[PDB]
């Protein structure tokens, strides 16, 4: 039945990937990432960046913080990682799930973080990137004040946990309304190679730290 | 705009009332679905008279009720947290079943809860014959008992105490609610309800 397919946090996404990872067995310091189209489009866009380094994509499109603490424990504890790089809270404040509520996203990575923990995965968490606007939203009219307030609520939240945080958004916006760099993105929102490649030096050398 | 899969509006401006009375010593938040909501409704007295808080929703399964978890268990600082989870996962509300994403789910509320130093009590699903609503499903019986065997074994394994509501409850051959303890099958009336209240309230006041 039509019923019996609802899948809403999209489990049935990765099951089979997850399958053969863990037939593979335990690998050395596995990083999965943990993310929306933003994360997708990145392995999309570069997986050698990920083949070469050991990491594992986990990015759904189109979904928020609530998705994703729901596959969590499928698409991050029961592959072993040594460490969960944590993007959420686009689609969120682009209102996918209906009305965006700040201190239930926070909460959502909150939760994400104790379920990391509890399995002695080491986090880091990211910055949302900068958008002026959602082009498949534009009744959002106050992204990026929204933008800016989750990220100090993450920032604060790392600090007071020792947990590293990776400001992409501060090197990738632009601008007095908050743009992504017109230089690497076409819809405001996705960042092309080049802005892919920005993230990547900043987030391997958090991971270097860490691991 | 207005989807709310979690249905975290439904306890919404009830938890900020709690909130703003302060914390209580010794608060029992009861998380599960109409089971647990229909408790509140049969025997509000059971829960006010001995600082319970039931945060029930009718047709939930363990997923809602993850998303839910902190902002309906957590952000109440209670003492311990009470699950009734998986008829409506078995019943397949909202997809599929699948027993290890629903055990996966009740092991993440664990998980949360031990993270915020809120202490457990896990529970038998309890008993039905059938689901009326979804008869395609045609092994309740089974799934309810292995889920439940499931949840005892964690339990044991991590010393949270496992409150067996399915083993006072059930009857006959074909693994029934008792028809002393239901009029449909599937909900407790208040005769069963009484009998939840006593495995229940013996096993909180051993853990406060
Ligand atoms: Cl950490
Ligand atoms: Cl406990």
């Amino acid at each position: 039945s039509d019923a019996q397919k609802q899948d809403w946090g999209n489990l049935k996404r990765y099951a089979e990937a997850n399958k053969e990872l863990v037939r593979k067995g335990k690998q050395k310091d596995r990083v999965v990432f943990m993310g929306n189209s933003i994360t997708e489009g990145w392995v999309a866009n570069d997986a050698a960046f990920f083949e070469d380094n050991g990491y594992v994509g986990r990015g759904i499109g189109g979904q928020t913080s609530s998705h994703f603490l729901l596959r969590f424990r499928e698409d991050v504890i029961k592959l072993a990682p040594a460490l969960v790089v944590i993007n959420a809270g686009t689609n969120d404040i682009a209102e996918n799930a209906g009305a965006y509520n700040e201190e239930y996203t926070f909460g959502n990575i909150v939760s994400m973080v104790e379920l990391a923990r509890a399995n002695k995965i080491k986090v880091i968490l990211t910055s949302v990137l900068p958008a002026a606007a959602f082009g498949w939203n534009p009744s959002v009219k106050d992204a990026p004040q929204k933008i800016m307030q989750l990220n100090a609520r993450i920032r604060k939240y790392a600090q007071e946990n020792k947990i590293p945080y990776v400001d992409y958004y501060s090197e990738m916006v632009e601008g007095d309304n908050k743009a992504l760099n017109s230089s690497y993105t076409r819809d405001g929102v996705h960042p092309t190679l080049e802005g892919y490649k920005v993230m990547e030096a900043l987030i391997k050398k958090a991971i270097d730290k860490v691991l």
